[PDB]
């Protein structure tokens, strides 16, 4: 018996910080954008928890929930979810729509940092 791998937890990120956290960070930052009512977010969260860890010191995981933050998805285009994106040195570097399951989604992120 060991300590599990659902770690259940992710650092959150707001309209208010995402300048700060995602636009100015020097790492590559993933963001997981969701809302509670959206059932394939909802099966996503413990993937991205997990590849938070598997990504540690490589690149920095958040999630943006768009109910409270609403504004960050209307000005990256985002219409749909769950959506999560890439960023480096300030910018989208990449994006994907809907469920990814965690071996493709490390490849993608793999893939493009």
């Amino acid at each position: 018996i060991n300590t599990t791998q659902r770690i259940n937890m992710v650092n959150n990120v707001t309209d208010s910080s995402f300048k700060n956290e995602v636009l100015e960070s020097d790492l590559p930052v993933m963001v997981d954008f969701w809302a509670e009512w959206c059932g394939p977010c909802k099966m996503l969260i413990p993937i991205i928890d997990e590849i938070s860890k598997e990504l540690q010191d490589k690149v920095k995981v958040l999630k943006m929930n768009i109910d409270e933050n609403p504004k960050t998805p209307s000005e990256y285009g985002i219409r749909s979810i769950p959506t999560i994106m890439l960023f480096k040195n300030g910018e989208q570097k990449d994006t994907k729509i809907g469920l990814q399951q965690k071996n493709s989604l490390l490849d993608w992120i793999n893939k493009s940092i």
